């Protein structure tokens, strides 16, 4: 296995990958780190003949129990879940009108100074419309995108490097500490600062920063955030637990 | 698969599995749902030769940053990765002078009344002190106990029970509400409740109560807190996150 490695570059037909988006003021990050990484295989999958946004917006609102309480946070696992069954359909970012269901809450400033309003609590969970927005050529049920299957992958270094290479990006989480929240670049570790939650995240890559092994990691904060929305963190020793909560699946053909 | 379970019965020549252990003042929920199911894993796999009581002090003092940060929570995974690599000394509860390294942190009562001190939040982890106490016919190095693999499994129902029924109690968590700390009897489902965090325990069967499909659960809260320190929580919904997040091992014998 290669001493680094990026999807972006492995796979770069496939768009989705390099994308960054903003789960806004609603705790989606477990419906983004899952639908993120299903377009990236989707796309993986197909040679790049199939590349579709798959929807924040069906994950989170119509999921159910089975992925936790919605914009209060909510359950990866469940996420892949549901794709495997109840699948998932196509939704560009905010106004961007692409696809079936386009997400719908605003993108927010996530603990930078920008200029775009301040995030502000988890928002409320919207409710579930089995119906693609007006304007959308098929209907919601035609445009569903399944899963074959999911898994939870190990903790073991090898064997979540093995995930991402053979079959691209993973969904993760970790522990949040305050010290966090103004990363800028370069290989995060934890130092200082409060407990703040697990918070999902899309695994895309692996890598050494002078002397120091990293996961590339992409956070749904928009791109004003970290480094490009992108950040690296410690990889090895289960900094954070980031190598606790590794779930993947395999797109249906 | 059998419509209802029970490990206790099953494999009944094994006292730790009926066993509640109490965690005292310190977040090691997850250190104990570890070495509680570690234990009956070494009596069922060796198939009544080897019977110890794993040591919850070895796993919470010595196992440092790949399992957390000790008395302020950490990650099963990291605790049975430990166990494969470095091993955990034989420790009974607090007192029982069994063992290399018994449990150093009083009992106490957990969300109830009891004749015990309250416990609190406040909970400093003990030093990995490397030596067997006092009286202990064996060293340190002599009295660990390796594990062979370890592994998380995947959130299926039917793949987390046919992991129990044919190799022994899981570790797993679920997110804890306020709702969750007075419960006494009958099988959990959340309703009302505020967010308090993840909580780590060990999965020990299934049933049926009244229609609702439960999983049979030990908590480290000692035997006065709840049902005998046993809950019910429902099954099949991945409720509250419970069957998110399972983690396991077979020992090496």
């Amino acid at each position: 296995l290669p001493e680094s490695f990026d999807a972006r570059e492995q796979w770069s037909n496939c768009p989705t990958i390099a994308q960054i988006r903003d789960q806004g003021s609603c705790g989606s990050c477990w419906a983004f780190g899952a639908v993120e990484a299903m377009s990236d295989r989707i796309c993986i999958h197909t040679n790049g003949r199939v590349n579709v946004e798959v929807s924040a917006e069906d994950l989170l609102t119509c999921c159910g129990i089975q992925c936790g309480d919605g914009c209060n946070g909510g359950y990866p696992s469940g996420a892949w879940n549901f794709w495997t069954r109840k699948g998932l359909v196509s939704g560009g970012v905010y106004n961007s009108h692409i696809g079936c269901l386009p997400y719908t809450i605003p993108p927010c400033e996530h603990h930078v100074n920008g200029a775009r309003p301040p995030c502000t609590g988890e928002g409320d969970t919207p409710k579930c419309n089995k119906m693609c927005e007006a304007g959308y050529s098929t209907s919601y049920k035609e445009d569903k995108h399944y899963g074959y299957t999911s898994y939870s992958v190990s903790d073991s270094e090898k064997e979540i490097m093995a995930e991402i290479y053979k079959n691209g990006p993973v969904e993760g989480a970790f522990t949040v500490f305050s010290d966090f929240l103004t990363y800028k670049s370069g290989v995060y570790k934890h130092e200082a600062g409060d407990v703040m939650g697990g918070h999902a995240i899309r695994i895309l890559g692996w890598g050494i920063e002078n002397g120091v092994p990293y996961w590339l990691v992409a956070n749904s904060w928009n791109a004003d955030w970290g480094d490009n929305g992108f950040f690296k963190i410690l990889r090895g020793e289960n900094h954070c637990g980031i190598e606790s909560e590794i779930v993947a699946g395999i797109p249906r053909t």
